């Protein structure tokens, strides 16, 4: 369309807010993951949404998400297994 409308008032704030929801993060609640911060609660599996503790999870390369060590997929390639 074609119209002359430009003049909104909004803001975001510092880059210290969870990614899942987008709320304020604490110093003992924020999860430094690849630069991005997440809530201890939000941060969970993508198949079982289970609290992914710092040491019991992995971020699959393929897609690029975070899954548990029980659901985490693995690149598919010729098995050529005997
Ligand atoms: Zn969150
Ligand atoms: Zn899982």
């Amino acid at each position: 369309g074609s119209s002359g409308s430009s003049g909104q008032h909004q803001e975001a704030g510092a880059g210290d807010l969870c990614a899942l929801c987008g709320e304020h993060l604490y110093v003992l609640e924020r999860l430094c993951v690849n630069g991005h911060f997440f809530h201890r609660s939000c941060f969970r599996c993508h198949t079982c949404e289970a609290t992914l503790w710092p040491g019991g999870y992995e971020q699959h390369p393929g897609d690029g998400h975070f899954y548990c060590l029980q659901h985490l997929p693995q690149t598919d390639s010729g098995p050529s297994s005997g």
